[PDB]
DNA sequence: ATGAGACGCTGGCGATTAGCTAATCGCCAGCGTCTCATCTTTATGCGCC
């Protein structure tokens, strides 16, 4: 039913949830939290020094 | 002429689970022949505008 499918589309939704991954459920498919466990990609990155309304942005390209 | 608005351990381990070039050196390299002819070219030796 419609009803059901939309509680659980709602469920899905600390998938896209700002910050750590935390693990939830579907149905019965228990949905497990996504770590990332690596990072080396950070190093690359664009440090973005930040502000309190987010308005004032300052990015730094960490290639130095 | 009342009955909604306020929703979790995660990070920091082990310990699986999975998977990959690279640096060093050594080895070891298809080869055998003949015939036949064919042309060149070189060393030396001989001549004045």
């Amino acid at each position: 039913p419609i009803r059901e499918q939309a509680e659980n589309i709602i469920h899905l939704f600390t998938l896209t949830n700002l910050g750590a991954p935390a693990a939830f459920k579907y149905f019965d498919t228990t949905i497990d939290r996504k770590r990332y466990t690596s990072t080396k990609e950070v190093l690359d990155a664009t440090l973005i020094h930040q502000s309190i309304t987010g308005l004032y942005e300052t990015r730094i390209d960490l290639s130095q």
